[PDB]
């Protein structure tokens, strides 16, 4: 079988991602790490086990893609699709490679981090890094908890790994990140109860509205899609926390997981774009996408080989 | 007379606030102030007893003015700059430190949105930094960090004021100084070079013998005897820092002692030598961006505005 | 088809709670049925990964015909009440269980909370109790519990249905039984004669060789073999409660087994006896206040 | 003189056994005193150090004349019942108190189960709670519980006997009162209002401002100043208990001070009200079904018994 | 459908390694051991589930395998083979059972080892035994991370349990084992980079050397081999640190778990007896091999069937 | 003011017992070392901190003290006292110098002893070496709970400490360590019954048995001493156990830490001498001494200043 990165990860309570793009004459630097960053994984994380739990998932953009194998494409790949909704906008960012960086405490982290960038030093530019940390009692910064409906065991692997769809790529995966900046001030002067009819659940106790109060432009209801077979939509989503209380930034780093870009993408649509009962998704009335990039995240295997 | 929590064991997580007070500023400071401690059990008490959350509020000399009437701390004044042969230690702004520590980063910076969100139109931020220390106590030049600190009964007498200032009794003298490592350069030397430089052996952290510490390391250095034939001890809670993509790799410097003198002679030492040393060797590796000197007052001063 | 988490990692806190369907309580009972997966995730995933919540759902035979149409599960009946000649197994009401497992009871309670909730108005409540680990998995005897349970792939073949019932796979059958325990007459015994009660050493938790263990012994009795000569297992997870002003400690049984056979003929052998024994020796120093047989079906048949 | 476990650390579970002392059981409840130490010992030293085993012995007025022939303590007499003109604070029989706590439930049955086993005969249970620890110190109503308990010195002084009392130094006084919680009519209140009955955020557990907490909020009435312009502090010990089945969501009170005019001053203000508060709003949501008082000597005047 | 034993356990902290030999005679006792060693495991480690890890490997040696049963032998069975080189000899010695012990601590490994040794006295001779300990971040007594390239997952599987070429045999593993004794005054006269060189990674962060500084007889290019296919040959070691400070002994207790002894055989075939490119493996220049056997773990279901 | 050396330390895991004599010649090495113990502890401890609780408790012998130092001497400092009993002996061994290291983890306590052991090279010769280990929920090699009764906090200190009847001395102490070897096939021979009878306490629940039943020649009865004032005379016990399987040694390493000899010397005399109603301590029908020393711990401040 083909051996995945570590896509599916448990949540981890610190992250750093790191995004860059290939300057010219870049290509072979990035080939040489790419063939190396499993084992700066082991050599950062081996020595801080079983509590460190330190992983990082490798993906690269559609244009560097291009730039860096000669060969097949994986099918779904494609540059993000900026999208211009009547109110929201989803904007698209330059970003070539993506480390997603996950660990027990930051400074495991930032360890692998420094071993990586090291060796990238005049062959990259660094386009985002986000030092990510989730609250005590797994709370993100709109102060509800956070991943609760994440697929996990075989429903995860069937919604999150390339199959037998695209052989030459099975146990790859898709990855797109987005980071928001909230408008806390403006959050904070709901009530609690207009905070859980944004979200879709009780803030408190994380039990899901029934079907007869839930709004139709709350988060939880837009996000909420059903497929060709009647079967729910999924994705694993590792939403980070961040932010600069100087700067009063306060923030949610997205980064979404599926076996195609097209279930994330029709979430998107539906966020942004809204529906005949929802002109957007509430959640946007105090959160601002300032990126937006698409990546596929190799199998392990494909990496060791090049 | 109750401290702050100056003698907090180690945590692997901190927040450094440093702002200064915009004019007319005062009241809204001193409301916070008397606030900070209820503040600290609000966001902490919830998360223990892993948290392990506390912040420790100092004042600089100019701010402690404008503050409050009546007596000032005895050893208060703004802090000297050192301007040595090579190496310089400059004096920047604050009239407020925040020092936020805790088992994890998210509590650190849950107190910090409440104190920021308090203070908000009245201060001005000037420093802003999250501490992360790695997993077997190692700082960024690879070195474990806080051995020879003062605990018990050592540690209170160093570090909190007592009968020489008895207005004052259970307040501290806190230094800040944000420093950034050349770390091209340090790795570019032997682990036997970096032990010359430290004074300890790196893997093991045993002190090097007296024989074989250069006299310009910095465990020489900073390794002062007072008039009466005593160590001077200080409680340093040296936290790494940085960022990758802007290859920002820091310590933050904080070291409490019961009256400034002391920090202040082990930085003359560091910065301007002695007979034998021409200065601190981590200074070839190490520049300060920041300096500042703040009292970290008794709990119940705070509490009583 | 996915399983309730019947197979289960040791937990150190348990709330069993035994229902009965008030008339007219159907449909609020089937609507809550297809939300009891997801009111787990919502009061476990805040404590992830620690918590290990988990619920196990069962149902009754009387109940399954109020509540559903068409197959039957092909083991599904009312427990049997047995009539020893010195002890009883009493069958007594109850349409659903919930088996409630977690590393700490407030989790267990939350969610309770919110099934019970949700139910207000259409059941009865039969029986609540907390469970709680006692030290070194130790039982009110004083015994090492759940020590020969099956783990892995062997565990999967005795609890959970099969081909042998092909629409009902993933699907198990739970027995409860409420023991009270008369811990004065045990504390009388000595050591030595309680490891002759159990067939296992009290503080090593070594089973005793075949020449010493009585016929009457626990393990003896409850040990049997199949047409193959292979062992018939069960997995147990026993839970002491008590409460000490009332003298009550009690051991909370549940048995899973992927036929209610096997821990029926357990439970004739420790009842009614055998040709080389007049009873377990363990019923004379427990009396079972309670007795029902559930089927826990797969998360799949749940949902939808 | 050595103090009993009054200031414990962090615990999350507990056993509190009230029982009376039949006729003719003085003798028995002598001997079991002067063993209870040992006792906690066995039970608790085996599960050192996360054990964190201790038990509270406190004795009532009444019982303090049948058990001791010498001096009483200044400050102890039965509970004095309090006849409000909504709220009623009822006294309920009890001689001995034991307050048992742990990190886990077993070593707190296996104390209580030694204790009665030496006491069968000698006295009879008037109540026995086992509580438990909800999610982040959380009590039944949702709110964080116990946050400004003083500490370390400041917990010292507020709680234990001293120079007031010579003879009793390192004793406390405990008064106990179970609450019984109407949840349906709690859950009717927007969280805003509930934040208005305690005095507090329910989230975040921020004090409410002096301009807004309204004075008939539990954390005003509860707010005591002494004649020095000083708070009066107590160490309360709340633990949530219940029973799904019969709808039973409870609040165990348990409050240690050095003096009980401190908790019967706050119990005057909560059930009688002041010029500005009719009565405490906790009480609308909560009704006490015991109340008792108990002098939980210093260890070592429990060791030196007949 | 065959159990292999726990060969493939997770991360443990102490060991006991036991090697006996079968006394002329005790053939019948060690059977009935053999049948009983899975329900021993059991009874001890069971009351400190799930935290204990406990687990027990046994192994046959191939002399001890030909007393004991009748019918087919697993096919890579033979006695360990000594190596003869030019410097370094690779000892073999006596041994006829191994118990490999495992767990979190070393109390549960010491009550398996008591009830194990006391079914079979008087049929056995110890031979050798040794307590295990981690020693800080997963370092041995070098002072290296060790351990950081041992496969896991379906790779680890792949590499450790014999499948469909010995069917009969399916589940089963081959242990070598060899007691190593360092020379620590030899070996801290080396500077940390003249050790990195005679290791092949970073002594401080565990990064492996690139390829143009490895010295081609260093431990980890010698132990580096590919196959006919050219995959790599991998083998699960779980060396364990041992000592005594007044013997001035400081050791490695090495363990090496293959589906064929030719993988193991074929690593220690470079590290004695060298390449045209390298004497020696630098690591024996500081290290002396004082024990050397090689056993079959067979599947645990063929244990208990007897 | 004198600060002692960690005689009460909180509960360990692991221990190393380390005893040495002086060779001729090796006084000042000696000296050295001693001024840099504390130094070396913190050295080794802080990486590991605040879990580690690694202590070294440092004791000098009679015999020792008086080639190492000139002047005032310790008022209690004499070889320790062979005891010849009519049935049991208390055998006196050599020793200088004792290293009682603990810590939560073994190889913490290994780390010091290499660096205490590497500084003494030449200097010093080994006796004993013993690798201590928590047996379940704190018990020793009979299968009883050990250590249920040793003081604790101000009670601790009272009885450990040297005090002003000796004040030169101030915040010393005197350690007397026996080694034990059980004999297990003799003491499993007994029924729990008749064990509970050799102790003095239940061996499940670790109750002591009541004063009616438990015998006059029981470990708990023979080890209960008052003093001419009525108080009890206390010491603290930190017993490990240690063995090994293949040996079938195992063994109980004794250790009493008292502000006077007097007080251990008074118990070992009514164990291996006995008493009017008592022949000897029945505990030493199953357990045979095989070391005896005696040493003085100095304060950590009298260390500092060589
Ligand atoms: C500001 C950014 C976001 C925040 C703070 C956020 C937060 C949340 C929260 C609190 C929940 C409820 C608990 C849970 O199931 O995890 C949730 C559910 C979910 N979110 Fe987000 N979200 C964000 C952006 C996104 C985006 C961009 C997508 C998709 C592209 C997304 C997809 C989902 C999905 C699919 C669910 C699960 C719905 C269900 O089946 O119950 N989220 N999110
Ligand atoms: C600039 C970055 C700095 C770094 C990375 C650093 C690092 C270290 C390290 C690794 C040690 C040895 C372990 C220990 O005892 O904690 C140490 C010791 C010490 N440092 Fe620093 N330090 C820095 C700045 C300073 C400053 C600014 C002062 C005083 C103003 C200072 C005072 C000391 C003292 C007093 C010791 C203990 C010396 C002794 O053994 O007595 N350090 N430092
Ligand atoms: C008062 C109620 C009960 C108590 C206190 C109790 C206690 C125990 C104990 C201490 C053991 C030995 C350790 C272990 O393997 O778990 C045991 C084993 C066992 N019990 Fe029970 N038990 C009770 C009721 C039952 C019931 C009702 C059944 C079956 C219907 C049952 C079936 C078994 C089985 C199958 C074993 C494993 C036998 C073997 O293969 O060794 N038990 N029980
Ligand atoms: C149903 C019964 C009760 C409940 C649910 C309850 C709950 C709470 C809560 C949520 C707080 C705020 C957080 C904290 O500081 O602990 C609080 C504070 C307090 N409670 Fe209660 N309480 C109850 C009864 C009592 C009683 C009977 C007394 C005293 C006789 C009392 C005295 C206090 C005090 C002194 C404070 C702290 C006020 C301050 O200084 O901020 N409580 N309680
Ligand atoms: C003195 C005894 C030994 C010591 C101290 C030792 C230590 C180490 C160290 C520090 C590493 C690097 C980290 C790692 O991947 O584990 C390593 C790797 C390895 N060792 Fe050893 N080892 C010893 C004996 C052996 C023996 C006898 C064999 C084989 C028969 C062996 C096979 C290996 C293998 C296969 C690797 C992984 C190489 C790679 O692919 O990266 N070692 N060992």
């Amino acid at each position: 079988e083909p051996e995945p990165q570590m896509v599916l990860s448990p949540l981890t309570s610190a992250a750093i991602f790191l995004v860059v793009t290939i300057d010219s004459g870049g290509e072979d630097t990035v080939r040489d790490l790419l063939s190396d960053v499993a084992s700066l994984e082991r050599a950062v994380g081996f020595r801080a086990q079983p509590d460190g739990r330190l992983s990082c998932v490798t993906g690269i953009g559609s244009e560097a893609w291009d730039r860096l194998f000669s060969g097949a494409r994986p099918a779904g790949l494609h540059p993000f699709r900026e999208l211009d909704g009547p109110v929201h906008r989803a904007v698209a960012t330059p970003g070539d490679l993506l480390f997603h960086i996950r660990a027990s405490r930051l400074d495991l982290c930032f360890a692998l981090a420094t071993e990586i960038m090291g060796r990238l030093r005049g062959a990259v530019t660094p386009q985002d890094e986000v030092h990510g940390f989730k609250y005590f009692d797994e709370r993100d910064m709109l102060g509800f908890v956070d991943g609760t409906e994440n697929p996990t065991g075989a429903a995860a692997r069937r919604a999150v790994l390339v199959g037998a769809e695209d052989p030459a790529f099975a146990g790859g995966s898709y990855a797109v990140v987005q980071k928001y900046l909230h408008d806390i001030d403006a959050w904070e002067g709901l009530s609690v109860e207009a905070q859980e009819r944004v979200i879709g659940r009780r803030k408190m106790t994380d039990v899901e509205l029934s079907d007869d109060v839930k709004p139709a432009d709350s988060h939880v209801a837009l996000t909420s899609v059903t497929g060709p077979d009647g079967s729910d939509l999924e994705i694993l989503a590792d939403n980070m926390p961040f932010g600069s209380v100087g700067r009063e930034e306060f923030g949610t780093y997205f980064i979404g997981y599926a076996r195609t870009p097209e279930v994330t993408e029709t979430m998107l649509e539906r966020m942004f774009l809204g529906t005949a009962s929802a002109p957007h998704d509430r959640i946007l009335d105090f959160s601002t996408a300032v990126t937006g990039s698409l990546f596929f995240t190799p199998a392990a295997d494909f990496l060791e080989d090049l």
